[PDB]
């Protein structure tokens, strides 16, 4: 009778990471248009979708999307603030002890996906290959291991807009119209 | 006994479509009205739809008007981002990616509306339209393709401002007396 | 048991449109008082009027009073944005169009009203001949059509004004003090 | 069981108003102090106390602490959008009218206060006489009248106070330690 | 069932209060660490205990820590709207007499804590004594007030949160391990 | 019924607390990954977690998680309000007993976590030393010891996110996959 939020935020996410995969495969630099998605639909429109999940009983719903859009919102912010000179660029090597940290925290909700849906539990697996990627080719350099990373991400995003649009149309149908492997 | 959310947030998403495609069309430039009721009505009139659909039991609301409020925030803020020299203009290739997807979200969306009336279905159908045609206009650099698509956001936003002023009126007088095509 | 947000949003929405419609009356400029009276009554003050609607039953008050607030946000936006250097002045022939749509949502939110009370018809009669006026005298650019919509819009103003202190007042009493019918 | 939200809203406005009018009554300068609570205590804090009045059952709280709450953000932005380059200075004229328009919601509101506490009848008799001076004196000039307002202010804004910490100290003794009606 | 938010608003009271009155004892100068702490620690998160006592029944903690929350947020936006160019610094005597106001409203708060825990009446008896002195200190331009003023406002900070931890610690082990004197 | 708000609290104190640290040990500076971080995760998540403590009993988690959060955001603003010209860099000794006020809030607290979790427990034991380290580090000027506390930080930072994955994986399968000693 609560609505389901997940789908919101699974639709933020996803949306959003596939535009920044664009840009770290190459066919795009870190426009204003990733800048623009991650403050509002990959950061704010999930910390809806995460807070919504704490009258639904969902502990894991509160605690993932909450924690994604966090970080859509700190990755915007980490982009923009040397534009306007508060701080200077990141180090990416910093940069990717960051990325790693975000990296073990899906690691870990990856076992908290095991007995949901099948999809579920491969867009947490694919989204800690994806961390784990960009925290390498940060700290050693490598533009390759990145653009591979880059070709993983348009994959999560395609799987989490996927879950979505198979949760929603599930509801609204009634029977399970998208396949998802609940 | 819960106010419906739906009338405010198609009045937003549909109001500011049609002057976000007044100039599509040709007849204004893309000028702060567009950019004012992007953020306030289009955008955070239907986030607030979109919040309020919660409490009554509507996934797809939710995760319907939520979004595009959360889109139309996007889209003021890819526009002023420039102007405020924190991004620079961006790729129209990349702008036709991103409005690309968000046609493949409203495209799915559309085939949850199928046991709905007839009017949003048909929003759904021109938005999703709306989106493909202008997704390729920008691809490609077709001004006419652009100048197309312009004319079916006027119609789209026509219907849900009056498919929002249908459900309002036929709330109020106890009788459909503004047809839905339920 | 849950109070009623109408006189607040009819007061902020009224109160705000007297002003405006001072200047566009020509007893005075387009102020920061109009801008202040349109960024936080209004504007935000209807909003939460428009937002206290939805626990009660009250579509029409949702949509109604949320719309109005975020209209006189966005005006305020289209005359503010320019003195920060993110928006050129605007086109008044979209003005015009802009304040047309507003009118039309107005009309028909008018015929929502035919089973409600008699001066809340009124506001919003007045209300659509108000944001008529203003399409065609500004698509147009008659200042005669926009100096008499502006006592369109007093009179508009001073109506909802009227009306929510008739609520307020009529439930305070127990008998309707303040005829509305 | 839910806890009453007027001695907030009623000591942001009182507190505000007397600073304000110790400028207007002529011992101060319009200073940063009178923004400052403008903003946070008769501006917001009073905005959360109408909020609160909705689902206590209160309309004439809800309608009166919100429109005030914005009342005073209005003000501090009228005198602050000039310091911002965004508003050019405010009509003294139209502030007048402003503070007229402000005047008569006061005066309906009154009248609503007839069957309530003796206290609350005063705060708004004193707010209405202060807004109707000050209208007086803007529109007409009068440093003499404004002076004359401030002191009214100072009285009104005393009252408000004194209600607010009637309304709590009586309601935490369970016997009315301090009068009121 | 509801969680006492006084312990929060108390810790962030006491805590800001201490760390001013490190200044006008004379140790440090207003830094921004007291303005920091004065926005959202002594400000905001106590306007939050504030709004919280509010389903609770407590009309008093409600007025209480929702007034100086907000009496911390003037006295930041005091100091620094004149580094903003809004206003040119406050004048003494007037700030004497803003806080002589809240020292006025303290001293009827105070009569309200009479049925209230011990502790409680002492941080409202001193904090009206803080409030009186930095009046008259800064009416009368007594350095030496304001640094005795400084004195009493450390212990003023130092009770509430004693006091607080004494609430939080009280409930959490069931007995009376800080004494109060409820 | 109501989701568990501790794992994201915990997540977000945790995970920018070992970031500030890998600056405090030596290896970064004081980044804008650091400053990102610190405002929308260590921040306002946190700030969101403790509230969300309310509807459930929590007074400690609600006390907790909101003072932390609050923290964070003073931190922030101590460090970027120089930067924005309203204030000057912090003194080291007042942001020493600053650091050291947080410090005995932290000690109560730990005096609060004597019947939960031995993992909650070692949180609030390193925190603890951890604010009493800086403190002591910033008053005397001893690099050596916000080196060594900084070593202490990353050990807490640790344990945070791990109680967290504890918690959420716990209450997903059923039984206690990950051992937090209750
Ligand atoms: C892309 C990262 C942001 C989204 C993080 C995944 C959100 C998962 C929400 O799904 C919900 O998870 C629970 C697991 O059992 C189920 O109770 C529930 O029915 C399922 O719907
Ligand atoms: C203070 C300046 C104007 C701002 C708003 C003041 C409104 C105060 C509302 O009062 C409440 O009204 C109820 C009936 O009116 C009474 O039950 C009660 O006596 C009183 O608690
Ligand atoms: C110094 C400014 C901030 C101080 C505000 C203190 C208000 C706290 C109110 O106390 C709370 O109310 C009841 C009695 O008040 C008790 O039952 C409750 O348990 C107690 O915790």
């Amino acid at each position: 009778k609560l609505a389901n939020p997940a789908p919101l935020g699974l639709m933020g996410f996803g949306m959003t990471t596939i535009l920044l995969n664009l840009h770290n495969v190459g066919y795009f630099a870190l426009d204003g248009i990733i800048l623009a998605m991650g403050i509002f639909y990959g950061g704010i429109a999930q910390i809806f979708a995460g807070l919504l999940e704490y009258k639904k009983g969902n502990t894991f719903g509160l605690t993932a999307f909450t924690s994604y859009g966090s970080f859509w919102l700190t990755l915007v912010a980490i982009l923009l603030m040397p534009k306007l000179g508060l701080t200077d660029a990141p180090n990416a090597q910093f940069l990717g002890v960051y990325l790693g940290l975000w990296g073990v925290f899906t690691l870990f909700m990856f076992f908290g996906t095991l007995k949901g849906a099948r999809v579920l539990q491969f867009v947490f697996f694919s989204l800690t290959v994806l961390f784990a990627l960009l925290a390498i080719g940060n700290i050693a350099g490598n533009a390759a291991i990145i653009h591979f990373a880059g070709w993983i991400g348009l994959i999560c995003g395609a799987s989490a807009i996927y879950l979505a649009m198979g949760e929603v149309l599930n509801e609204q149908f009634g029977r399970t119209v998208l396949p998802i492997g609940e």
